[PDB]
């Protein structure tokens, strides 16, 4: 593996014929409350739009997935809760090693009453999010879709 | 946006402080038959392992998502069917613009009876795939997890 670029959140490498993008692991948090799922939106320069995502972030040096999940939920929404590890997935194993760990957040509590408004909190019924996407009103990130699908599969009971 | 690298399947660009990876759009096909979902595995150099995925590929010049989905299913399994567009998602909007279009494949038929064995066809019950992942026996790609979650949510009926 030869390196063409070493950066902030990623490294571009070449492994023979394969173009590989090394990337820090990430976490995502699925939170449901009274029928509404906690979605978030922020302008994403990579796509030039703000897709419907769920609280997510990169794992910091020294912390594990669980700790990153707790911190992410807190920084984005000022909330904490009972977190349970659900599953993990490689975002696109064909070119990047980015791995995402997904957690479920229950019994949410306020720990902080973001002042910069960098992240838009969008509480919405998953059925409504799916409906809007099917209509072409909003785009989904992998985490947003996973949250929607996970809800319909196991959280209606 | 300034370019640091222009390659085969991706381009590495810099947009101020943001590191952006431009990538060709992709498709994924969810196929269920008698309780089993059509999963596939292939060694992925980016991760050094073969995660559990569903038939997927990059859209070729001149074709749309539907055509790419049909071709991908055919090349990987020698099968064709009634395809229905389900939804789309950005694999990781924080750094890449890769967008994946997901389709459902029904009433599968054999059109070709891959000789190189580059892709391993793994027919498996989604409940079993989820179980194995929870046990740490196999890793999921975003497409594999989406297929599993989609099944549990809408295909058990
Ligand atoms: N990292 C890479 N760099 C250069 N060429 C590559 C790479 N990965 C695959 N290829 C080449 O591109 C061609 C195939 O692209 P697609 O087969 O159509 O396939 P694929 O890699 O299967 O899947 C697309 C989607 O699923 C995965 O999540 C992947 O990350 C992508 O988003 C192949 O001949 C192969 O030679
Ligand atoms: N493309 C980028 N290049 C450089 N720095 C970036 C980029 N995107 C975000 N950052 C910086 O990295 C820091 C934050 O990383 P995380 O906030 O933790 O966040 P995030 O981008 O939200 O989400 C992680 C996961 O969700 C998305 O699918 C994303 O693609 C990633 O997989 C921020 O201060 C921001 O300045």
């Amino acid at each position: 593996r030869t390196y063409l670029y070493r950066g902030r959140i990623l490294n571009l490498a070449l492994e023979g014929r394969y173009e590989i993008v090394e990337h820090k692991p990430a976490v995502a948090v699925i939170a449901l409350r009274e029928g509404r799922m906690l979605f978030v939106r922020q302008m994403r320069p990579a796509v030039g739009l703000a897709p419907l995502e769920i609280p997510a972030g990169l794992i910091e040096p020294g912390e594990d997935p669980l700790e990153a999940a707790r911190r992410e939920l807190a920084e984005e929404t000022g909330l904490s809760g009972d977190l349970t590890y659900l599953f993990s997935y490689f975002v696109s194993p064909g070119f990047t090693d980015e791995k995402t760990h997904v957690f479920l957040a229950e019994n949410l509590k306020e720990v902080e009453a973001d002042e910069d408004e960098a992240i838009e909190v969008v509480w919405m019924r998953p059925e409504e999010a799916l409906e809007r996407h099917q209509r072409g009103e909003v785009e989904f990130s992998a985490t947003g879709l996973v949250g929607v699908l996970y809800y319909h599969a196991f959280l209606r009971g």
